């Protein structure tokens, strides 16, 4: 509290601050409110200060290509060299969260559908080597795939029953093996299109969707990555809205293609799990993985 505030306070003489709440978190950055109106949010790691490093020479370029709002960062602070940390404006709305979209009605969830259509359109318009210059890396998929594959052999495997490594052996090859997968165009991606970064103002019937935040994975990728938390947490007849607005082809091949994504990211989520150590976490990731087969077979 008093930690974050006082670095606050030092670097930026013009916020006077009468109250500071916790907002949020994930893997890499804590949020805070101060003042119910500025969101400060600092790295958890190096790893997270290099991808604010690169939100703070990308969003600024975005802004005017995007019709949401999206985090500008007006405070710009340091902890100590090489950890940078920003405010914002908090962006406005209710954030849906998974369990949001569950709840929506049909011309809620149409409308919604058409904005994030539009949205992913507007990334895979914005050029590329702008991004690459603002730090955004080149992210070939299928070589992290690759890696990933290597790392689930040694890490994950040995906790598994034969059935679900059989199982996820199939998945990576199915990927691996057959180029209408493998191969695409690159494009500026999101990187993270969950809906616990998608905000909403549901009192708009023709324009809910607000803004979006949380663009420390954005990359230059597979366009077809952004599907992957629209798959896994807003449900496939949503996903396949979003593919239909986009005007996607063969919805069935890119359903299964972000499939393999999804359970790409089941893995990556255990792995995770190992890394820290928490078995309560392990436990789950594992259970995740029993549902991804369940669920597809
Ligand atoms: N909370 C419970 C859920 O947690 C995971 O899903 C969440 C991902 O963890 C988030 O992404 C983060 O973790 C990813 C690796 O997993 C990273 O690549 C990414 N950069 C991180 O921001 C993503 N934004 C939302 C998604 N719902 C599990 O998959 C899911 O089954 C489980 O129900
Ligand atoms: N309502 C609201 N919540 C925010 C805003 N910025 C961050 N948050 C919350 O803070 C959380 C953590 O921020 P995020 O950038 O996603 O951190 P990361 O996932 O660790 O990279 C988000 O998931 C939101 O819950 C904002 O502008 N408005
Ligand atoms: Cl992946
Ligand atoms: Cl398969
Ligand atoms: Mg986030
Ligand atoms: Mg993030």
């Amino acid at each position: 509290k008093l930690h974050y505030t006082t670095m606050i306070m030092t670097q930026f003489p013009d916020i006077s601050i009468q109250s500071v709440e916790s907002l949020g978190e994930g893997f890499r950055n804590y949020a805070i409110l101060v003042n119910g109106d500025w969101v400060f949010r600092f790295p958890k790691s190096q790893q997270g200060a290099d991808e604010l490093n690169k939100e703070i020479q990308l969003l600024p370029l975005l802004v005017g290509c995007v019709k949401v709002n999206i985090p500008q960062y007006v405070y710009i602070g340091k902890r100590s060299d090489g950890n940078p940390f920003v405010g914002y404006r908090k962006v406005q709305g209710q954030i849906l969260g998974e369990d949001g979209m569950a709840v929506l009605p049909d011309d809620a969830k149409d409308r919604l559908a058409l904005q994030l259509a539009e949205f992913m359109n507007e990334l895979s318009a914005f050029p590329v080597e702008t991004a690459i210059s603002a730090g955004v890396p080149v992210t070939n998929l299928k070589n992290k795939i690759l890696l990933l594959s290597e790392a689930v052999e040694d890490q994950v495997f040995p906790l598994l029953d034969e059935s679900l490594r059989d199982y996820l052996t199939l998945r990576f090859q199915s990927y691996m093996t057959h180029p209408v997968y493998t191969r695409y165009t690159p494009r500026l991606i999101h990187g993270d299109l969950s809906p616990d970064h998608f905000l909403t103002n549901l009192n708009s019937r023709q324009t809910p969707l607000t803004g979006i935040i949380d663009f420390g994975d954005a990359a230059i990728s597979d366009p077809d990555y952004d599907y992957v938390y629209l798959l896994e947490d807003c449900g496939e007849l949503f996903t396949r809205q979003v593919m239909a607005y986009r005007g996607e082809v063969d919805l069935d091949t890119l359903i299964r293609k972000v499939s393999l994504f999804v359970t790409f990211d089941q893995v990556s989520y255990l792995l995770e799990g190992l890394r820290a150590r928490d078995q309560d976490w392990i436990s789950e990731g594992i259970e995740l993985l029993e549902e991804d087969k369940a669920n597809n077979f």
